C-alpha cells in the first residue's frame, strides 16, 4: 500500500510493552496535592486548568480526563510516558487521580503562551524559522518514536515568545505508526487535515504531520491565518486543490488507488496549480524567500509519502540561519 519513508519500523523493533497501550498500568499519584487557580480551555474530552503544586508551590497545568474513554487514557499517557524528555514536547510532570472519585488527570508543566492569532501577525523571518525549527524538533523526536500526533495546528503550538520557549501539547489524538496499519481518517483540525484525510485514504503515516506543519508554515510566512479555510471537509479539499491544482489531485489519487465520494465531482471544479510566489504582496514580502518556497513547496504536496521528513526539513537551507545562531 503506502509505508512511512522513515521510522517504519520502530516500534516493531521495539519491545512489545512500549506501544502495547492497552496493557500499560499507569501510577496515579493523589490529585489533591493540586490547587486549581484558572480554566484555560476546554474539550470534548478534557478541561484544562492552570494551578498550583501545593507541596512545592511549583506552577502547574492540569488536564482532567473524561473517565469514560479508558483506551484513549492509557494511549495518551503511555505515549506521554515516552516522550519524556524530548526536545519541545510538553513534559507529563504526573498522572493523578481524585482520590475519591477516581478521575484521572495529566499534570503538566507550565507555559505562559502568547496568543497565536496576534503573535502570528508580528513574526519576523527569523522568528518564523526558529519556531519551525523547533516544533520539528518536536516532530522529528516524536516521529522518531513511532509516534504519529496527528493534531497539528497553532492551538497546539505553544510559544512563549518572551523567553522563546516552544511546546507540543494536547496528545490526545495521537497514535503509533504500524506499518499497512488503517487509521481513522477522523483526526486533526478540518484546516490542518492532510489530503489523505479528506479523500478517505487510511494507510497514512508521520507525514500528515508534515501537511500540518506546511499548513502553519504557509499561514506564518504569507500572514493568511488559517492558509486553507474550508467550510467543512468537503470544501477543505476544494481549497487545496484550487492552489496545488485538480489534475495533480487526480494523479494522487491514481497512484495510491483512492476511491473519491462522488459528491466532490459537483464541486472540485477545474483548477491549474498555482505559483507560490502568487500569495506575496506588499504585507508580507519581507517574510517570504525562494528558500521558504521551496521547502513550502516541498511539504504542501499532495503524495504524503514524497513530502519532506521533519529531518528532511530540518536541514533545509531555510534554517540555515537558526543553525548557525545556534552554534555561534
Ligand atoms: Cl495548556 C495544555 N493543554 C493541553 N491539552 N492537552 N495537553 C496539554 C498540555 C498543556 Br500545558
Ligand atoms: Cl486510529
Amino acid at each position: 500500500g503506502s509505508r512511512a519513508r522513515v521510522y517504519a519500523e520502530v516500534n516493531s523493533l521495539r519491545s512489545r510493552e512500549y506501544w502495547d497501550y492497552e496493557a500499560h498500568v499507569p501510577s496515579w499519584g493523589n490529585q489533591d496535592d493540586y490547587q486549581l487557580v484558572r480554566k484555560l480551555g476546554r474539550g470534548k474530552y478534557s478541561e484544562v486548568f492552570e494551578a498550583i503544586n501545593i507541596t512545592n508551590n511549583e506552577r502547574v497545568v492540569v488536564k482532567i480526563l473524561k473517565p469514560v474513554k479508558k483506551k484513549k487514557i492509557k494511549r495518551e499517557v503511555k505515549i506521554l510516558e515516552n516522550l519524556r524528555g524530548g526536545t519541545n514536547i510538553i513534559k507529563l510532570i504526573d498522572t493523578v487521580k481524585d482520590p475519591v472519585s477516581k478521575t484521572p488527570a495529566l499534570v503538566f508543566e507550565y507555559i505562559n503562551n502568547t496568543d497565536f492569532k496576534q503573535l502570528y501577525q508580528i513574526l519576523t523571518d527569523f522568528d518564523i524559522r526558529f519556531y519551525m525549527y523547533e516544533l520539528l524538533k518536536a516532530l522529528d523526536y516524536c516521529h522518531s518514536k513511532g509516534i504519529m500526533h496527528r493534531d497539528v495546528k497553532p492551538h497546539n503550538v505553544m510559544i512563549d515568545h518572551q523567553q522563546k520557549k516552544l511546546r507540543l501539547i494536547d496528545w490526545g489524538l495521537a497514535e503509533f505508526y504500524h506499518p499497512a496499519q488503517e487509521y481513522n481518517v477522523r483526526v486533526a483540525s478540518r484546516y490542518f487535515k492532510g489530503p489523505e484525510l479528506l479523500v478517505d485514504y487510511q494507510m497514512y503515516d508521520y507525514s500528515l504531520d508534515m501537511w500540518s506543519l506546511g499548513c502553519m508554515l504557509a499561514s506564518m510566512i504569507f500572514r493568511r491565518e488559517p492558509f486553507f479555510h474550508g467550510q467543512d471537509n468537503y470544501d477543505q479539499l476544494v481549497r487545496i486543490a484550487k492552489v496545488l491544482g485538480t489534475e495533480e489531485l487526480y494523479g494522487y489519487l491514481k497512484k495510491y488507488h483512492i476511491d473519491l465520494d462522488p459528491h466532490f465531482n459537483d464541486i472540485l471544479g477545474q483548477h491549474s496549480r498555482k505559483r507560490w510566489e502568487n500569495f506575496i504582496h506588499s504585507e508580507n514580502r519581507h517574510l517570504v524567500s525562494p528558500e521558504a518556497l521551496d521547502l513550502l513547496d516541498k511539504l504542501l504536496r499532495y503524495d504524503h509519502q514524497q513530502r519532506l521528513t521533519a529531518k528532511e526539513a530540518m536541514e533545509h537551507p531555510y534554517f540555515y540561519p537558526v543553525v548557525k545562531e545556534q552554534s555561534q
